């Protein structure tokens, strides 16, 4: 299960910098 990793918030994050 995902808890470290919060692919939601950190890809979102990344996503304002890294499409």
């Amino acid at each position: 299960p995902m808890a470290r990793n919060k692919p939601k918030i950190l890809k979102r994050i990344l996503a304002k910098i890294f499409k």
